């Protein structure tokens, strides 16, 4: 049932653990169940084969940061708070790893995106929520003269150190919750389709 | 004199694609001089030693960055046109790099990367020039309430894929001037230490 599901949820965690701590290969189901304490036989209740153990870390590898994605999107924050949420709380996770451990986050990056249908399902989810952020923004008169995809491109091009991961990882030691807040606020203060001198 | 700088410039140059195509692991100095097209012993007036060729081409490996980012500190453009140009001019040259192959494109970081002071120096050059750009627009208004170092540091995590040269390889392909350009003037229409709203209610 639910605890069931709750078990095997926990289990693809503890599965996401060790391939970081690995470096990426080697995860067996001998030592899943030895670090979750249960037996290779109850193991298989969850996981019949190798390989929907391996489909179920492909499938969850980049849930936690959808959940939390999702999880802004449905509060009852204005724009700009959801915008800033939308990018700092992933970002917290991800600096709390390589603070932790810097090569966990290079496994991760790498990891990831040998995940082709999942990288690619994850990137576009991202851009369909920014998407959404954007147009409520936009009904409250910012980005004025801007359609929302060139918008969502501006902001990702803008933020690109506290969203893009290798980004992130080059200025990690730069970066901080405070300067997100700076670009957010001059995100939503200063981008426009009006021409404001920067080419003449 | 004025001459033996230009064929010492020449040499450099010719020494920069060798490295290129097979590392210094290639340059063979007999052949510096035969690709160039001098003696052996006229090549020795320029490069005591291998030594002497290999700092030479470390040195000015990022030479033609340096020229554009003098250049525009050097015109009479204002602050912002001078943002704009100082990222977008040299965008424009690394996009030929990748436009011609995009193995030329990363030739160029990798080579770049082994000559770690050489990367170091120019990344601190231009800090010191964008500083200059941003000093000035603080004197006209722009910026008000933030430190000049704090404020590099936000154009840099703004312009990121036009400078930082594994994020713009990522975003090469929706890149361009008209975006770089509505990212300068939201940097200086929309950056300050006034708080607005991003991070708590109190601020909206
Ligand atoms: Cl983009
Ligand atoms: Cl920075």
């Amino acid at each position: 049932g639910t605890e069931h599901d709750a078990m095997r949820a926990r289990l693809v965690d503890v599965a996401q653990a060790i391939v970081e701590e690995r470096g990426g290969a080697g995860l067996t189901l001998s030592e899943l169940a030895a670090r979750a304490g249960i037996s290779q036989a109850n193991l298989s209740r969850y996981f019949e084969t190798r390989e929907d153990l391996m489909e179920a870390i492909a499938d969850y590898w980049f849930h936690p940061m959808v959940e939390i994605m999702e999880d802004v999107l449905a509060s009852d924050l204005p724009p700009r708070r959801k915008m800033y949420e939308f990018f700092a709380r992933r970002f917290v996770v991800m600096r709390r790893k390589w603070e932790a451990d810097p090569v966990k986050l290079q496994t991760y990056i790498e990891v990831g995106n040998d995940y082709f249908e999942q990288v690619r399902s994850y990137i576009d989810l991202a851009d369909h929520y920014l998407g959404e952020i954007i147009g409520e923004a936009m009904s409250d008169g910012a980005f004025s003269g801007l359609e929302v995809d060139e918008t969502i491109s501006l902001v990702n091009q803008m933020c690109a150190p506290y969203c893009a991961l290798n980004t992130m990882t080059t200025f990690m030691e730069r970066l901080s919750e405070d300067k997100l807040a700076r670009i957010v606020d001059a995100v939503f203060d200063g981008l426009s389709a009006q021409d404001r001198g920067a080419r003449s």
